[PDB]
């Protein structure tokens, strides 16, 4: 899509370390399946690291310094996360990107992410950096309207997408995860999305 940059296998050499750091983050702020304000439990399990974390609070979504499950700050952003995000963001031409939030998604087979926009960040000029690890997933994206036609791209282990420019506000999602196996993740896919969430 216009504005979006795909860097295939950009995070391949870093994957092992990133996965260790995911485990470390989740040991402090555990993965949970958040409940939408619609009352549905998501198939995707989530957690956050960094100064701010995306979560549900009082039947709604927000960036918060505190993990509502633990009542403690989200774990600090791992070095591996920060390094890889910056190498990706710079390669795609976003030198001033300074992320302070990393949402971590975990997909078991069957798990999917419904069509949505990321429009909750203060500056929409800032991109989102997205890192795929483990099992491959079909990423779908449309446009500015919920009913716009979808295009599909397979995202694989180590792929990084820098989601900026025109595509920044496009609706997008993930199709039900095909069952499979990966040496590093076992039977799941992880996705990291780095954001400038602070005002
Ligand atoms: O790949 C996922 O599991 C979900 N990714 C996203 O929701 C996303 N959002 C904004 C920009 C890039 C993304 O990959
Ligand atoms: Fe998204």
């Amino acid at each position: 899509a216009a504005g979006a940059v795909i860097l295939r296998r950009f995070a391949f050499n870093a994957a092992e370390q990133l996965i260790r750091d995911i485990n470390d983050v989740a040991s402090q702020s555990p993965f949970r399946q958040m409940v939408t304000p619609g009352g549905y439990t998501m198939s995707v399990a989530m957690t956050n690291c960094g100064h701010l974390g995306w979560t549900t609070h009082r039947q709604g979504y927000l960036y918060s310094p505190i993990d509502p499950q633990t009542n403690k700050p989200w774990p600090a952003m791992p070095q591996s996360f920060h390094n890889l995000c910056q190498r990706a963001a710079t390669a795609a031409g976003y030198p001033d990107f300074q992320p302070d939030a990393c949402l971590i998604n975990r997909y078991a087979p069957g798990a999917k992410l419904s069509l949505h926009q990321d429009k909750d960040e203060p500056d929409l000029r800032a991109p989102i950096v997205s890192v795929s690890l483990g099992l491959p997933a079909i990423f779908q994206f449309g446009g500015l309207k919920r009913n716009d036609p979808l295009k599909r791209l397979l995202l694989e282990h180590g792929d990084v997408v820098v989601w900026g420019g025109e595509s920044r506000l496009f609706y997008h999602g993930i199709q039900p995860l095909k069952a499979g196996f990966h040496p590093l993740t076992i039977d799941c896919r992880y996705n990291l999305t780095f954001r400038q969430a602070g005002k």
